């Protein structure tokens, strides 16, 4: 089990309600703490308005709603993929450079991201001499460090 979190550089103010219109990186399509539990999160405090309806289009919805993220494994949303390093051909593959944990963090510490989604041990284990570079998006519009994710993650996370 595992806490999905939210993780900002320090310096940057904007807190979850002003998500809309930054970049945003995740581990990947249809992970827990990559596209499940914020995408899902910000659909049902009603920022995500649930855009599709040819087509329960969420990919779509997304892509209205941040300008430009990192997911690998998109399929339709060409918005999704604009922030992944790497070629031409390959950046968004599952697998790929931003892909993951360690990959979804070091696009945020490249600045291809305004937040990464993530999990509680990602920022210590990636990068534990810069952890103080950085801080968490709480669910209640606060921040908290990064060591602060037990009373400051969107959700627990089972196995
Ligand atoms: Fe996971």
């Amino acid at each position: 089990s595992y806490y999905a979190v939210a993780v900002v550089k320090k310096g940057t103010d904007f807190m979850i309600k002003d998500l809309r219109g930054k970049t945003s990186c995740h581990t990947g399509l249809g992970r827990s703490a990559g596209w499940n539990i914020p995408i899902g999160t910000l659909i049902h405090r009603e920022d995500i308005e649930w855009e599709g309806i040819e087509s329960g289009s969420v990919e779509q919805a997304v892509a209205k709603f941040f300008s430009a993220s990192c997911v690998p494994g998109a399929t339709i949303e060409q918005k999704l993929c604009r922030q992944c390093k790497g070629d031409a051909k390959t950046k968004c593959l599952r697998n790929a450079p931003y892909s993951g944990y360690s990959g979804a963090f070091q696009c945020l510490k490249d600045g291809k991201g305004d937040v990464a989604f993530v999990k509680h041990t990602t920022v210590q284990e990636n990068a534990p001499e810069e952890k103080d570079e950085y801080e968490l998006l709480c669910l209640d519009g606060s921040r908290q460090p990064v060591d602060s994710y037990k009373t400051c993650n969107w959700a627990r996370v089972a196995a």
